[PDB]
């Protein structure tokens, strides 16, 4: 209702708990004009909450908004298998590579 669309309005900081799965955290980004879009939820139960079109914000709650797309690839690869990560990400709000993670 009123308060989930102004909610999509406003945009919405979500922190994520993160397991890594053992082919990843269960999700594909995409290096967007916005910053690393969640492109792909490929196994919902490793990124409880994650949803196509979220932006990664924070990693582990540091800021990766001036990293690359291989960068950001490379950190999330770098966690090993068990592993909780809390990921912040920005969702809604005032609006190429794909790669699983």
């Amino acid at each position: 209702g009123a308060m989930a669309t102004l909610y999509k309005k406003a945009g919405l900081l979500v922190t994520i708990p993160l397991i890594k799965g053992p082919k990843g955290f269960g999700f594909a980004i995409a290096d967007s004009p916005t910053g690393q879009k969640v492109k792909m939820i490929l196994d919902s139960q490793w990124c409880q909450g994650l949803q196509k079109g979220d932006i990664i914000k924070e990693i582990y709650h540091q800021n990766v908004q001036n990293l690359t797309h291989l960068q950001v690839v490379e950190v999330l690869k770098q966690f090993p298998v068990g592993a909780d990560v809390p990921l912040l990400i920005l969702r809604g709000g005032p609006p190429g590579q794909i790669t699983k993670v």
